[PDB]
DNA sequence: TTTTTTTTTTCGTCGCCCACGCTTT
DNA sequence: GGGCGACGTAGGCTGACTC
DNA sequence: GAGTCAGCCTATTCTTTTTT
């Protein structure tokens, strides 16, 4: 919420920060969250330019030791976008939370993109009846973004039309390097607007196909880590929920389970860098089962939703 | 689709274009959908050259953020090919869609190569009766391409008969590889003439046999993923409909099932997420099959019914 | 039908061409119909030795796109061996075509080997009478190959005798492994003389007996999906007319299902179904076929093979 | 003239089988 | 009705025999 | 009395469920 126009001051001109702009940084909270090395590789930045930039960015960002009675009253006003369902909102104690990565893995025909389609329409509702009012972002990397399914949920939620269809930025990631450069552009839109969501559908779809052979595994999880850290600097900067959708693999070995293995794709890189992880599952007919699979404050309980003609629901 | 020669400017000499055309990059929308680490693995191309290519290609291909209103206006002009059956059409809301991979699994004699023979005569129809006004590629992998069915679906409708059999490219895949190489030779054929179909008679047929499992399960699924990736590049670059046919493996146990040989598609979880829509051809009575939408991001899970008939899939 | 000796060129020494003959590959076609990954596993070929094999092979045998009107004038030269009948020759549109597998399941006594004893005599008739032109090759596996039935089918079409019995190669399977190494010695005699049929009777017979239990249902169906693949190779190069004989199990759900499962049901163009009727008259219903409608007919096993 | 640091990372499902058993004036 | 077992368990070396 | 020829740990022990 602070563009770099309040940092082009105090012994710093705007020409040097003009380099920061094309370096990726568009916020005062984006250079302060960045280390010395990352901003020292930029052509132009002298070590002094670097230490001055950091010390003057520290001025406008709280970087210190707060108490836990001041962090409790900052998360008592956190916005929680509601999913379409009520049995899925009770399980999550309020819908997807803002300022945290929320993975949704599952296998197929489970509802990983129908939740991401009823979330891009509820995150446009007043906070008093749903999500936090603001636009959304759909970074679709599978080809499945149906705008005809947004007008179905925005016929039950009372939202009208092309208004819903308009406050949804949509981008299509074609490879694994254009996925990560589609965020240096998203951080340019989120500061000249008010977004309240960032859906990255199948965030790990273009990793299964780009890096393959076990000789490209340390080079894949060193890119996934960068991705999920760049996606964690968008959730702390502007406070936007970051639902990321994942996939599953099948460990073909000793059962040691007695049973069908799912074990979502992405190792201990997308597992240790994710706040909540919902495990969607197939059920009888149109009913699905969503089990919380990891969360710092939520019980490991189960729920029940259904993919209606209006997105997920009851 | 603009050829690679279209980007030949800005200090990109013709040798670069030529050495990019030998790696399977024949379109300017095939070098902008390619990661840099894959343009680096090409002889001659260095880091600076790769960056130059990837910068001068993103100026010729739209790569950015667009609202969901200029995507709901480029999606209302999606030509949907008729499948030959009204019931099948209603279930699929109009017919196979352009720009997507549409899988069709099911046990033997269900109809998966007859909805692949009535589909390649319908894509050559005018758009007023359902079609694409183009040609129909047919990369068959099992040897069951019979052009005497394209000469009956061409009499049910009204086409000539000698002009429907001329607008059908045919190629037989003989290995797990080669099958992909046909998709690399397919970019050449599709840049020049207008194609509107990419039928693959059995994608996961040569994967079995060529791979023995467990030992090569991992290897087979990184070769299948690199096949369903070309199938998506060709679809999102040429705007064609990549129909595709799958086989079936019976869950011998563990599935903990009960009914008759519950059957699941082969291919694992890498043909399950890659495919946009999945249709399940089942069999009923004498000449009456069943079709249930397994997976689809827009279509409700329904259940239609069709008949192989003598003039191709109908009702 | 090009001996692999033709590949002996461009850095292809007799060391390499020899190396190919003891792995199975005997025709240059069989090498272009072969994955890259399979070449390295053969000893002596490491990285670019294998690649160079395929590069010159791909120029000899053509593998690429072609119009579907120059495939019609390839499907109009199919030999279509007659199965010594007329009611079974109108059900099929001219008997067993060449270049495609054809399973014939049924039950005991139906006549799956009495049609394999008529397609070993009517595959040597002149192409005018309705047969092919060459030599049958019976690969029997159950032990039922009585050569007094392919001599009483020869005293019906005017064929002399011993000569009809001189063009029918024979081999017993013995094991599930011996019957797939018999397809590698068949590719050695198809490249010299002209063969027009591979009866391979009693397939999937030593699979229900050698590989037994749900424990082997995996290695049975990747040793049967490879047998049915080597069988599709000899049907593509030499244009032979591979016939296959299945058996059945009894569905105990609540009922004659052929053995093999979804492995033998998928890798098959046409698929007949013999069934016993009254007296010596059976029923042949086309289970599966990619072009031919699904109907049924009536044949009869009289004293000279399949008759009417 | 010299004087050795420093680990990283998971990925991939497959293959159907086997018939039984008379009983009722 | 009731049935399960399958890498990529390598490699260096203890059991064990083999001369 | 070392040569092949071998059969297994250097490390343990989670999933977690559908499908008719
Ligand atoms: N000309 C025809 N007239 C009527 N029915 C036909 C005709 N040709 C084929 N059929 C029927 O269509 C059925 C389906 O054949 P096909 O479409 O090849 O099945 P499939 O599922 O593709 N088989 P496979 O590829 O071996 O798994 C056949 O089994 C026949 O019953
Ligand atoms: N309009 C609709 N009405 C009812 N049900 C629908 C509708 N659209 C989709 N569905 C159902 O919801 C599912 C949507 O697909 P979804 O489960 O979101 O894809 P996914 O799990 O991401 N699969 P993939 O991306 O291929 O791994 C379908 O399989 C249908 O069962
Ligand atoms: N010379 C003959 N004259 C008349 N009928 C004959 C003659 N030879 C055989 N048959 C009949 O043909 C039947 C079928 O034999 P065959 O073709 O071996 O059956 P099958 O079902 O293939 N046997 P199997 O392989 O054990 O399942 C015999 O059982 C006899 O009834
Ligand atoms: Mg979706
Ligand atoms: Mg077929
Ligand atoms: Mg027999």
């Amino acid at each position: 919420p602070q563009p770099i126009s309040r940092l082009e001051q105090c012994g710093i001109n705007a020409n040097d920060v003009k380099k920061l702009e094309e370096a990726g940084y568009h916020t005062v909270e984006a250079v302060a969250y960045a280390p010395k090395k990352e901003l020292i590789n930029i052509k132009g930045i002298s070590e002094a330019k670097a230490d001055k930039i950091l010390t003057e960015a520290a001025k406008l960002v709280p970087m210190g030791f707060t108490t836990a009675t001041e962090f409790h009253q900052r998360r008592s006003e956190i916005i929680q976008i509601t999913t379409g369902s009520k049995e899925l909102d009770k399980l999550l104690q309020g819908g997807i939370e803002t300022g945290s990565i929320t993975e949704m893995f599952g296998e197929f025909r489970t509802g990983k993109t129908q939740i991401c389609h009823t979330l891009a329409v509820t995150c446009q509702l007043p906070i008093d009846r749903g999500g936090g009012e603001g636009k959304a972002m759909y970074i679709d990397t599978e080809g499945t973004f149906r705008p005809e399914r947004l007008l179905a949920v925005a016929e039950r939620y009372g939202l009208s039309g092309s208004d819903v269809l308009d406050n949804v930025a949509y981008a299509r990631g074609f490879n694994t390097d254009h996925q990560t450069q589609l965020l240096y552009q998203a951080e340019d839109m989120m500061v000249e607007s008010r977004y309240a969501l960032l859906i990255v559908d199948s965030a790990t779809a273009l990793y299964r196909t780009d890096y393959s052979g076990r000789g490209e595994l340390s080079a894949r999880q060193m890119h996934l880590a960068r991705f999920l850290r760049m996606l964690l600097r968008l959730a702390d900067e502007f406070g936007v929920a970051v639902v990321i959708t994942n996939q599953v693999v099948a460990q073909v070995d000793g059962a040691a389970m007695f049973a069908d293995p799912k074990k979502p794709i992405g190792g201990n890189i997308i597992a240790h860098a994710s706040t909540t992880r919902l495990y969607l599952r197939k059920g009888r007919g149109e009913t699905r089962i969503c089990k919380i699979y990891d969360s710092p404050c939520l019980p490991e309980a189960e729920a029940m939703f259904a993919i209606n003609a209006d997105g997920v629901g009851d």
